[PDB]
This record gives structure tokens, C-alpha cells and sequence, in this order.
């Protein structure tokens, strides 16, 4: 079972207890976006990432306690309709806000219990691609070809320096079984790794929340304020928030591997984590929301295609 998070006096994680880190409730986010939580009935803004002004242009003391009716008058009625209390946690509301001065902000919202979790990120245009990518996966005649096509297709869509298919064995060790990578980079094909490098609670989370990333492996996490949800005096669930701060153990692993940006998408087969599409860039690199949506759709397709193929064998 999970340790309490650090801000509730839980132990700091070492290689003796990798699996006990409550990675879903870090109480902090990555600084390339901003996050608010709001009461799912009143729309009262309950928590804000400390960088909320970088993205929203508001007075911090003014942000907290303001309602979404006042802050986002156009979107609030849409949110009430799209994410009513009792709706599935998997539902997402997305909108583009045109009012920010630097450029458009992309808003992603999901509900966890009585909380709306609002994620704000800069908009960025990105180059039919999804349909062709899906067809490429479907056209692969066997699992080996499917792995090859998946890595190639994801690399083409993203421009990541390295895209791997990381496959789990029954003992939860992992192996890179397919790869597409930048010219002149060493291969990771055939490399095998202990189960602890993607520990059991991470693998469980990844069976439910299918994409996660670290946009900048040297960027300090930005606290939520207050860190505890005022509704509960308990941690805010961030497992479904792409902006969730990454485990420091994993941040360090990535930096030691020469990785500046990391992203993976789950391959889930029979409710089990079959593997990951695991991506690296050597520098920081922020993929925009619409491209992440494309990758999520491809992960679901890859999962379905692995499942169909393994069934027919
Ligand atoms: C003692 C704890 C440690 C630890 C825990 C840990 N690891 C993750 C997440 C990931 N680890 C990954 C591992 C690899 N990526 C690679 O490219 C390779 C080999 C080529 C390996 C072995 C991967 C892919 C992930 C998924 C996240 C991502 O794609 O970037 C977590 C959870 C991270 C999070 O979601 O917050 C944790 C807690 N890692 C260790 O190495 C040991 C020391």
C-alpha cells in the first residue's frame, strides 16, 4: 500500500520502496502549463498551481475563491453540461481560449469526484494524419511488423529522437523490442531492464490513465496552493492530469539517460499492461494537446490490434 505523500509526512522514496510512492498525488505540476481545481457544483476555484499568473494574467489572491462563472463565462455552462457530477472520470472537455495575449491557451478539463481539474497549456499548431496512421497499424500482418510500424508512425508524427516499443515480460521486466530513432543514435533494441524501473503502482496507474509525459526533465515541479483539496483535507487526485509532476525517481533516471523529454502511451490487452510506446527527446520538448490526443487514439488502436492479433494466433 502507498506511503502518504511527502507533504503529509510520508517517507521519501528510495530503491528499497519504489512501489510505495503515491505518484498520482504529488501536489504539484510541470511548469509548461498551469492547473486549477474547482468545486464541481459551485465552480469555486479551490486550488491553483503557483505559476497560474504566467498563463492566466490574474491576481493570485484574486484567483483563489473566484468562480469559473466569473473567470471563464463562456466555458462554465459547457462544463456543467459536459462534466456533470457523477459523470465518468474518463470524460474530457477541451476548449481553446483566444483571450490570452501571448497566444491561444488550450483548456483540458476532467472530473474526479466533486472536483473539476482544469489544465491550461499554450496552443501550438501541428501537422488526415491520424486516419493514415491508424490504417498503417491495421495493415501490419503480424506482431513484429505491428511493433515496427507503430514506432515508425509515432516517430513520424512527433519528431521524437527515439520511439520504442517497451514490452513487459511475465516477471514485469521490460525489453525494447522495436525502435525508430534519429540518425546516428545508438540502438536500445534488445536491452532488458528490471521490473522496479516501472514499478507496480506505476504499471497499475498506466492501465487506467493511458498517456503521461515529462516535457522537461530538469524543470522543477510547481506546487498546488493549497496542496490539500479544501473539500476533503486530502490529496488532489492527479492521475488523470497530463500536467501532474513526474516521480522524482523517474526524473533522475531520465536525466541520467540523457533524456530531456519523455512520453509514453500504454498498450493495454485484457486489462493488463502489455507494453508502452516509450518516447525520448534529448532536449526538452512540449507536445501540444491535439497531438497528444492523436497519440492516445493510436495507443487505443495499437492495443486493439495487439489484442485482435494475439486472439487470432
Ligand atoms: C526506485 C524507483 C525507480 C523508478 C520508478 C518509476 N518509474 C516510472 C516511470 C517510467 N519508467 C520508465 C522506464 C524506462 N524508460 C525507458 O526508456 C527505459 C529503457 C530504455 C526504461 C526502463 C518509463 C518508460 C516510465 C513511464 C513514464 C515515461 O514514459 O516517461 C515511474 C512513474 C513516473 C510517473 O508517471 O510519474 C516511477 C515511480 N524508476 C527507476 O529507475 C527506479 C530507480
Amino acid at each position: 500500500p502507498f506511503f502518504p505523500p511527502l507533504y503529509l509526512g510520508g517517507p521519501e522514496i528510495t530503491t528499497e520502496n519504489c512501489e510505495r510512492e503515491p505518484i498520482h498525488i504529488p501536489g504539484s505540476i510541470q511548469p509548461h502549463g498551469a492547473l486549477l481545481t474547482a468545486d464541481g457544483h459551485s465552480g469555486e476555484v479551490l486550488q491553483m498551481s503557483l505559476n497560474a499568473a504566467t498563463f492566466l494574467g490574474q491576481e493570485p489572491t484574486v484567483l483563489r475563491g473566484q468562480t469559473l462563472a466569473a473567470l471563464l463565462p463562456e466555458q462554465w455552462p459547457a462544463l456543467q453540461a459536459a462534466l456533470p457530477p457523477g459523470c465518468p472520470d474518463a470524460l474530457q472537455y477541451r476548449a481553446t481560449l483566444d483571450w490570452p495575449a501571448a497566444g491561444h491557451l488550450s483548456l483540458t478539463v476532467h472530473r474526479v469526484g466533486e472536483l473539476l481539474i482544469l489544465e491550461f497549456e499554450p496552443t501550438e499548431a501541428w501537422d488526415h494524419a491520424l486516419r493514415n496512421a491508424m490504417s498503417a497499424l491495421e495493415s501490419a500482418p503480424n506482431l513484429r511488423a505491428l511493433a515496427e510500424v507503430a514506432t515508425q508512425t509515432v516517430r513520424e508524427l512527433t519528431g521524437f529522437d527515439r520511439v520504442m516499443l517497451y514490452k513487459f515480460a511475465p516477471d514485469a521486466t521490460g525489453e525494447v523490442i522495436a525502435e525508430a530513432r534519429r540518425e546516428g543514435l545508438h540502438a536500445f533494441l534488445g536491452h532488458r531492464f528490471p521490473a522496479s524501473l516501472i514499478p507496480a503502482q506505476a504499471r497499475a496507474l498506466y492501465t487506467r490513465h493511458l498517456l503521461r509525459l515529462t516535457a522537461d526533465t530538469r524543470a522543477a515541479a510547481v506546487p498546488l496552493d493549497p496542496v490539500l483539496n479544501p473539500q476533503t483535507n486530502a490529496p488532489t487526485p492527479l492521475g488523470g492530469a497530463v500536467l501532474r509532476a513526474t516521480s522524482p525517481m523517474h526524473m533522475q533516471f531520465l536525466r541520467n539517460m540523457g533524456v530531456g523529454s519523455s512520453l509514453s502511451v500504454s498498450v493495454v490487452v485484457g486489462g493488463q499492461l502489455w507494453g508502452l510506446i516509450a518516447c525520448h527527446h534529448q532536449t526538452p520538448y512540449v507536445l501540444p494537446p491535439d497531438l497528444r490526443t492523436t497519440l492516445e487514439y493510436l495507443g487505443r488502436e495499437l492495443s486493439e490490434q495487439v489484442q485482435v492479433k494475439e486472439a487470432l494466433e
